[PDB]
Parts: structure tokens; C-alpha cells; sequence
């Protein structure tokens, strides 16, 4: 006979709710179907039993897992609590509003007691901020010395970063919707001010129109379904907008539209929000957020990730499920093109801006779905007839590429495939010469570079990921990412050469995976 | 569950889809989507058992002259179907459903083609003179003469006719009724009727058509109480172009609400816009219909429990009342902001489009009565040439009593006619006030008014005839009056002449039932009030 499933009381039950929505979900879904951490539904949990689950989050798991009793985040009453409470069905997602978001706001340090200029000695601008996936943590290295100059701590789930338009205060987002803002210009750079805006979040981005510096932060995030507007000093939520609607080719209505990307407009003070499910990307206007302007606009479903092109007045972005690309006007505030890279399952990241030797200006893409590279044109006043289409697409190491890059200063681009299955090939990275492009039909070729053998691991599963370059455009680092108990390294290469430049390591540099150089992300410069 | 003690005839899951269907698509137009009730009587569950089936299905079979169809003596409603609702209403509420552009679509017919519509006026009615009057419990309206007086016709829309609202041109005449079903009638025809209709949800009250200079028959747009949601359609299709949610934040505490009903929708004569009232979040939202694919909108956070409202004589500035907090929210079109928010010193300000007037000491004022009792207020409407004023209620004072609905007046009347239709007295609420422009003073006394007996001059003894609503003719020399009586009772129209105030013309037929709501042609299309 199966073991009996405890009856829990009214406040038991409120307590366990609370702690799962505001310390689980973030990593096992808010209907507990999974994330990053695995499902937790009770047709998989029942079978596993008490015990088990009891054992798991008591002492947690090298591969991800916090040890909630082991780390006295959680009592050993409340540990129970939590193994009982994921025996029973899943509760009803909770709303997070203005009352919620201002519970959990603190600041730390007041702006009035911040310094009022640079009190380190650091070379801010080249700062590198590195996510430390299962670690709760970023790691500030430095660009030039491959030094770390701190780890500081954000919270379980960190996602990525973000700078503001100054290069001042640097953003982090976790996937709980946990923001933590640090102040650059400190002696010891600290979180400043901290706030959560929702139950599970994947993007943050700054105020980047010329005048605006500083003024606004945006979290967009997956439930529930909306952004908000935070003050870009103290993190205060000044504006919470639902992004429940209709989808726009049916026009039926969706329960959970989930906010993807976000990005900011340097024509217009302007946030640049994309909305999953239901195909609509919005621009929304900070000027005045009691009388709010926005421009809803009708694109394609399943926005994910996009970058502005190389003037940084459109918006492109992929609409993965659908192979699309999808081109927005910031200036106008239009849509203004759509078009099928050929490809399976783009995925740009912020993508890859450069000028081809014959086509002109173009952004590229790689994709998951397949080892393919497109480009499209992005100069509608200089060559309108490759305006806005795919000019062309040639083959790479292979298929589970996430991110494509490129920098003003460099002639190569280079292509990761993170998730491919060889070892071999997710172990390293595919190079292309610019400069050698021709546009006649043939596939460039590229040169490939061991990433992971030049860190020297081969042990455990480590995939290489996302390049990243300096300040200057001379060096461009990649994540050797293995296992929170394997070894892992950041790996430097000479863009001149194309050779090992440095291998950083440390045992603090646990699982290494989103890397931000300050100058580069708080100029959009890619 | 059947068998056991508290049990009830259940259904079988395909039957309780059909009683499901039917009472979405015919019956939470008067009694609610959660069945709580609205013009029709709650039939939630702990109501409904003690009432039991059998008078359930009599109810349904035979209604009442209080307002509920006899579906069954119609042959409206099959007699296994009156059976289905009677044991439907026994068992739990069920869950409101959507109504999306694939069910808007279904709903869509076009009788006929623009293409086979005249090109010019064929019938010698003079249309802009017309008024569409409201048959409350008979589910049509009825076109008058404005001049002669006579009846021209009756057309069927549906049960629970709302109101009318014309086109910028004056062409085309859209009517909408509490079920969401819209109704589109060429004017141009020999025999005017229905050339389009569609329905945009299940509970609905407002519709409006594009009134900027340019985009006349351009659009016109509904907005419904459920779902919540607003619907732009083509203003001579009735094509289902844009739908928008208004699922959103409260614009106060900030927090979802689930339910947000849109309330009166208006259009800017400043920007080619609709300015629609949102309800439970307090938010007023200006809509751009120049590029639907690219939306833009301004969504104005105001006051919670937004409801009607009109615009001022210049027609540049939103004035609308916020009804459970006493407030009147005004928004400046051009701009597209948030100008003020003032509290009325009366109870429940109801003004229906409102009363804009020239204050012999104020200036442009507009004014409103209230449901919650006898005050009349206004309000400065020139932040141009009387600043000081603009903005502030100048002025509060009473006339019949409480329970009134709307207050009316003319560019070319000296007078301001304030019912009292809810009124608890039937001496009052079949009375109407009204009071001389040119004499007030603005010194603080209660400018005094003549009280006209209108239900007396309609000659009416049966039922309980309330009197509502003043409607100016054209030219404004002549306003009426609706003496509303029950659906089994005799109804009239009563006609006023604005210079005399005197009786001028008493409308009474077989087929005036229940009139309420009256909209002359001009009037109503250029938004004069
Ligand atoms: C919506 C979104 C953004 C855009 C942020 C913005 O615009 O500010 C983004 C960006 C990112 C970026 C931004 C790179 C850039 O150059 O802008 C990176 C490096 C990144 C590394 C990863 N992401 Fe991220 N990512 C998700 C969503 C997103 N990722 C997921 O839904 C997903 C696929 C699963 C999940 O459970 O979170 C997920 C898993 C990952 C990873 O497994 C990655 C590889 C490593 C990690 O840290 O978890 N995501
Ligand atoms: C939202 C709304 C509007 C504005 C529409 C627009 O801007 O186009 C309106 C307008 C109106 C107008 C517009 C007058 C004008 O000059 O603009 C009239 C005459 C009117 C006669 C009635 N209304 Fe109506 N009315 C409601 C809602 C509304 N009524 C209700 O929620 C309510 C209170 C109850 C109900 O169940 O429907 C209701 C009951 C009534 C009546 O009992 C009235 C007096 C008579 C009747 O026919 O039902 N309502
Ligand atoms: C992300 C940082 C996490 C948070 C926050 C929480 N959990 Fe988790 N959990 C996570 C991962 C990546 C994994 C899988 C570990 C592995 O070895 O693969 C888990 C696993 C669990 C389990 C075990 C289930 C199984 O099938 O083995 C349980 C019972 C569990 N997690 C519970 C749990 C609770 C109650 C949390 C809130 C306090 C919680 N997790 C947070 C990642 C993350
Ligand atoms: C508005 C035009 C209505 C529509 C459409 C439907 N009903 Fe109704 N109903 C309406 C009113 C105004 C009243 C009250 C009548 C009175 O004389 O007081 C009713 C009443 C009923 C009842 C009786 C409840 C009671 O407490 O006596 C029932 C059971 C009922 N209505 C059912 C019903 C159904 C099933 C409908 C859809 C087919 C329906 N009504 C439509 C107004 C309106």
C-alpha cells in the first residue's frame, strides 16, 4: 500500500505556499512542471515518497539544487513542511501587484549617502560581469588583468546582467524576479537597492535614450504575465502593466503571455518590450507614466530574443518557433518587415551587426535547430533592395548554436554550439573572415578554435558559450561552463591572432556562463 | 449525486453544453454571466432550488410583462429546451467563456453588401430630424418624424435594446443592446433595416462611431461588461478588426484585476481616437484608429468606477463622472492627459452626455444632477478665458428631488430640463424642472424653476409611468420627453416647446412600448448638448 499523505493545516498550507511561490518557482515553474529544476508534480513526487524529497531538500544537489536545511535557509520544520506540501496538488499561482513588489523593496544605501564619484580604482568600463549559475552569484573580473576583482552575491537562479546608461549601477535579474542593483562607484561595490517583481523572470534592461541616463529600470517577467517600471536609483516600482491579451493572427485570448527580451530605444525614451505567446512587441514611453503612452505592435508568436542593428534604429529580433525574423522602426514606430531565415529555430542573442564586403550593412544569426548562419540587410537608405532580407546562410560547426558575435574593431565572427551533442563540437567555437565574404553562393569557411582543450578540461561535460569582447574590441572571452563539482575556466582569445590569450580559473569561478563587458552593454555595441 | 438527498436531475455533460450555450448567448444579457442578476432577477443557485423546477419552467415558459421574454409560448425555445435551463439554473454557475474573433466572426452577417446599397438618400424622410427612440421591453426601435410626429417605422434589433448612436454623416444608425448584439441600419434605403450585424461578448452597453473630421463612417467601436473588452469594427461592415483586453492593474493600489467593464466610450473630435471609460481599474484609455496593426493608446489613470460623461461645448475636454466617489474626471483630448478630478458635493452625479451652457456670470459651464439626490452642479469648462473658474464646481443647487437621470439643454434654448425619473413620489418622477439660464446669478441662492407636469399632459392613469430623458429636435425650438410605462400599459412621448413651455404634441400608438432612450439624427452625430 502507498504511504499516507499528511494532512496539513490552513496556516501550514498558507506558510508552504508562501515559501514555494517566493523560493521554488523560480526554478521548478509556478504550476511546479519544471525550469531549470525538474518537475514537482505530485504524479512524479508521490512515487519518489517523503523521504526522498525530505533528503533532497535538506542537503540539495551539486547539479543546481540549494541545500535549503543544510544552509539554515529553511528549518528543519519547515523542511518537512515543503516535502508534505509537494505530496499535494499545486496550489493556484498567485498574483504579485504594487503591495507585494513594495514588501520585498529594500535599499540598502540611500542615494543621498553614494558616493558622487568613482571611489575604486578599477577600470569600470572594462569590467566583465560574469553570471555564476549555480553558485547565486556574478564575479566582477578584470578586462585587462584577467583579475577577480569580487564576487558578490545576488541570489539563487542569478540570470544575467545589465548596466545603466552611465556605466554606473549594474542590474542583475535572477529567475525568481529578484533585481539587485550594485553600485559601480563604491570603495567595495554592494547591492544597493533590492526588490522582486513576480514569481518567475528572465529580463531586465535600462533607460538608453540620451537624456534619460539613469532615470528608468524595466523587469519584464514570465508570470506573472508583466513588466514593471522601477525608479533607476532606488528600484521603487513606479509602474506594473498586465500583458494578458489577445493574440495577435487569431485574436483569442491568452491567460499568460510571457515577457521575453527587453530592450531600449535610443530614438525615442522608450522601452522595447517583447511578449512571447501572443506575438506583440511594445514600445512603451517613460515620459509620463500616469498618462502612458505605448504603441502595441503586431508581429509574430513566439518572440524570444533580438538586438538593434548597427545604427541602432531597428529592432530585430527572432520569433524562434516560427523561424522568423522579425524588424521593427523605433523611430516610427512601426513594424517593417518579417521574413523565414531558412533556418531552424534562430537564436541571436543580441545578434551580430557588421558590414559584408558586397552586401552592406547586416545583422547574422545563428540557430539551435541547425548548424545555419543567415544575414540580413539592415540598410534600407544605402542598399534598399537587400533591405530587411535574408542575403545569406552557410554552415558552421553544427547544430545547438546559441550565440553569434562580432565587435567594430574586428574582422572575425565567431559562432558557439553550446548544445550540440559531439563533445567535440560543443567543446568549441567557429570563426569566420568578414573581410573574405563574398556573396558569390559559396559557404565562407571558418577556422576552429578548442576552446575547451586550450582551458584544458575534459572531464565532465563542459560546453563553451557566448563570446564576449572588451572595451576595445582586441579580446573576446568564452565560458568553458562544466559542473558546479567539475573544473570550469573562461577562456581569452587574441581577435588578432585567433590564438590563447589567457585561461582564468579559480575555485570560486563555479559554473561561468552569461559574460558582460560594462562599456559594451551600456552602449549596445555589437 | 442524482440519487443522493440533496441531489438534482443532473444532465449529461452534452446537455449541460447546450443549456450552457443558451444561456450565454441569450439569457446573461439581462440576468449576468455569474447569474447574479442585472435587469433580470438573480438565478444563482441557493435562490433557485428554493423556487424549484416547476416554477422555473413556467417562468421560462411563460415570462412576464415585467420584462422576461415567454420563451416557451413564442416558440423562441423549444419545450425540451425550457427544460434544460429550468434544471441548469438548479445546478452550479459555470464559467463565463471567452469571446474571441472566431466567435465574433461567426456571429457576423452581412444582409447587405455595401456595394448593392443606394448611393444617395431614396426615401423623402428628413434624416437628420429623425429620432430613434428605444423600445425598452419589445427589443426594437422606432424612427419618428421630428417634425409631423409620426411613427416611419419599427425595427426588430433583439431583446434588450439599449441605445442608438449615428455615424458622423448621419448615413448609418448603430444599435446595441445588453447582450452584445450590434445592429446596423441604412438610413439611405427606401425601407430602412438591418444591413449588418455581430455580437462582441455577452454583457455589453456602449457603442460609438469615428467623429473626426476625416474619418467619418470610418469605424465605430463597442465596448462590453464580459468579456472584459473593447472591439473596433468596420463602419460599414461591422468587420471584427482589433480586439483589446482590458484585463489590467487598478490605476490606485496597483494590483491585476481580472473583471474591468468598459463603461461609456465617446469619440475625440481632436484626434481621430475613441476615449473609452474603464471601470473597476479607473482608467480612461484614448484610441488611435489610424494604424490598427501598430496601436498606439494613451492609457489616463483617473478615478475607480468610471460610468458616463460627455464632452464640453468645445467639445475638446472629457468630462465624465466617477460615479461611487461623487467625482467628475476631466481629460483634455488634444493633449491626451488627466486635467482634473473634482468632488460634486451631491450623491451619484448621473449626467448621461451632460449640459453644456453659457453662465451669464460664470461663463461655458457644464452641468449634471444626481441619482442620490436633488443637486444639480457645474462645473467652468474655458480654461481659456475664465482660468479661475475652469475645472471648479462654481455652483450646487436642487430641483424636483433625488433618483434623477438627465439633465439637457440647446445652443438655442435659455432653459435646462432636469428629470427625476427614480424618484420614490410618482408626482415627481412624472414631473420634469426646469430652470432660466439668463436669470441665474450665480450669487449663491437657488436659482427657482417651473415644474412641468409632462406624465399629466400625456393623459396616462395605468401602470407607473416614469418620466426620463429630454431629447432637442434639430433646430432645438422643441424637446421630448419619454413618459416610460410598463410593457403591458400605454407609454407616450410627450413634446415640449422650448420658447412657451408649453405642451406642443403628445405621442401615443399600439406600438410605443416601453420607450426609453431617444437620440435625434443631428444632434447625436455632431454631439450637440
Ligand atoms: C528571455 C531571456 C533572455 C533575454 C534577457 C533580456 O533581454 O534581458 C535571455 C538571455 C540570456 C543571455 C543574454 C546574452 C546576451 O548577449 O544578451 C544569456 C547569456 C543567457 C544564458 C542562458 N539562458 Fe537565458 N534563458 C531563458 C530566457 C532568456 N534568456 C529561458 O526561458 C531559458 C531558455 C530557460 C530558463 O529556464 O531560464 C534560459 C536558459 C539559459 C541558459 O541555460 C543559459 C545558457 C545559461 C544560464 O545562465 O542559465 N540567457
Ligand atoms: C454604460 C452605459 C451607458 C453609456 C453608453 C455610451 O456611452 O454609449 C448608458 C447610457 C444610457 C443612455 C444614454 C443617454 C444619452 O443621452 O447619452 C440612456 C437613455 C440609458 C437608459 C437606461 N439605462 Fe443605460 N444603463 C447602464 C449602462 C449604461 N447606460 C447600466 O449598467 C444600467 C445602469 C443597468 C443595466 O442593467 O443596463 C443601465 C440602465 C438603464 C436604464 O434603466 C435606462 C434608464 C433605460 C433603459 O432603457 O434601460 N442608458
Ligand atoms: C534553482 C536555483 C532551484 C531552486 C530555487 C530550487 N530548486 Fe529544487 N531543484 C533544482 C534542480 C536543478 C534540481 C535537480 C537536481 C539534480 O540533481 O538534477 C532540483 C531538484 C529538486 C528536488 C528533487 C526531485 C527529483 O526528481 O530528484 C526537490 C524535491 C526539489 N528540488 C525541491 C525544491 C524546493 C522545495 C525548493 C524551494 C525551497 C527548491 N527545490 C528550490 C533547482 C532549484
Ligand atoms: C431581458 C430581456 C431578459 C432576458 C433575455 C431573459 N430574462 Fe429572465 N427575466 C427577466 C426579468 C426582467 C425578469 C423578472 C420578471 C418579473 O416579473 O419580476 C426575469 C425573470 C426570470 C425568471 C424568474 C425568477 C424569479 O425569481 O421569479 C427566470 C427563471 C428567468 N427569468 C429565466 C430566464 C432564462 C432561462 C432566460 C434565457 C432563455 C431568460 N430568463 C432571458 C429578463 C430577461
Amino acid at each position: 500500500a502507498p504511504e499516507g499523505v499528511s494532512a496539513l493545516s490552513d496556516a501550514q498550507y498558507n506558510e508552504a505556499n508562501k515559501i514555494y511561490f517566493e523560493r521554488c518557482a523560480g526554478c521548478h515553474g509556478v504550476l511546479r512542471k519544471g525550469a531549470t529544476g525538474k518537475a514537482l508534480t505530485p504524479d512524479l513526487t508521490r512515487d519518489l515518497g517523503f523521504d526522498y524529497l525530505q533528503s533532497f531538500i535538506t542537503y540539495g544537489s551539486p547539479a543546481g539544487m540549494p541545500n535549503w536545511g543544510t544552509s539554515g535557509e529553511l528549518s528543519a520544520e519547515q523542511v518537512d513542511l515543503m516535502a508534505n506540501y509537494l505530496l499535494l496538488d499545486p496550489a493556484a499561482p498567485p498574483e504579485f501587484g504594487m503591495k507585494e513588489m513594495r514588501e520585498s523593496w529594500k535599499v540598502h544605501v540611500a542615494p543621498e549617502d553614494r558616493p558622487t564619484q568613482q571611489e575604486n580604482d578599477w577600470d569600470l568600463e572594462n569590467l566583465f560581469s560574469v553570471t555564476l549559475r549555480d553558485a547565486g552569484q556574478i564575479a566582477l573580473i578584470d578586462g585587462a588583468t584577467y583579475e577577480i576583482k569580487s564576487v558578490l552575491d545576488t541570489g539563487y537562479a542569478v540570470h544575467i546582467s545589465r548596466l545603466s546608461a552611465s556605466g554606473r549601477y549594474l542590474f542583475v535579474i535572477g529567475r525568481d524576479g529578484k533585481v539587485n542593483m550594485i553600485d559601480l562607484w563604491m570603495k567595495e561595490p554592494t547591492t544597493v537597492a533590492e526588490i522582486k517583481i513576480g514569481s518567475e523572470a528572465r529580463s531586465i534592461e535600462t533607460s538608453k535614450m540620451e537624456g534619460w541616463e539613469d532615470k528608468y529600470a524595466i523587469a519584464g517577467a514570465y508570470w506573472p504575465p508583466q513588466y514593471v517600471i522601477m525608479d533607476g536609483e532606488t528600484l521603487e516600482p513606479k509602474k506594473i502593466q498586465s500583458t494578458r491579451g489577445m493574440t495577435y493572427d487569431e485574436q483569442e485570448y491568452h491567460p499568460e503571455p510571457r515577457v521575453a527580451a527587453i530592450l531600449a530605444s535610443h530614438y525615442r525614451p522608450e522601452f522595447i518590450v517583447n511578449v512571447k505567446e501572443t506575438g506583440k512587441i511594445l514600445l512603451v514611453d517613460y515620459t509620463d507614466l500616469d498618462n502612458l503612452k505605448t504603441t502595441e505592435i503586431s508581429a509574430e508568436r513566439f518572440l524570444h530574443d533580438g538586438g538593434l542593428d548597427g545604427s541602432h534604429r531597428y529592432f530585430i529580433t527572432a520569433a524562434n518557433a516560427r523561424n522568423k525574423l522579425v524588424v521593427i522602426d523605433t523611430k516610427e514606430g512601426k513594424l517593417v518587415a518579417i521574413e523565414d531565415t531558412g533556418g531552424q529555430t534562430p537564436h541571436p542573442g543580441r545578434g551580430a551587426n557588421f558590414v559584408h564586403p558586397t552586401f552592406g550593412p547586416v545583422w547574422a544569426t545563428s540557430h539551435m535547430g541547425d548548424d545555419s548562419v543567415a544575414l540580413i540587410g539592415t540598410d534600407p537608405e544605402g542598399h534598399p533592395d537587400n533591405a530587411w532580407k535574408i542575403l545569406d546562410s552557410f554552415p558552421a560547426l553544427g547544430g545547438g548554436s546559441l550565440f553569434i558575435k562580432t565587435h567594430p574593431n574586428s574582422q572575425y565572427l565567431y559562432v558557439d554550439a553550446t548544445l550540440n551533442p559531439e563533445a567535440e563540437i560543443s567543446g568549441s567555437v567557429a570563426v569566420f573572415d568578414i573581410k573574405a565574404m563574398t556573396g558569390d553562393g559559396s559557404d565562407p569557411e571558418f577556422k576552429t578554435l578548442p576552446i575547451a582543450e586550450w582551458a584544458g578540461i575534459t572531464e565532465g561535460q563542459p560546453r563553451v558559450v557566448q563570446g564576449e569582447f572588451n572595451k576595445d574590441g582586441t579580446e573576446v572571452w568564452f565560458s568553458v561552463w562544466n559542473g558546479k563539482d567539475q573544473e570550469s575556466a573562461l577562456v581569452v582569445v587574441d581577435d588578432k591572432t585567433l590564438e590563447l590569450k589567457h585561461v582564468i580559473k579559480d575555485e570560486r569561478l563555479v559554473t561561468p556562463t552569461g559574460k558582460f563587458n560594462v562599456y559594451n552593454t551600456m552602449t549596445d555595441t555589437y
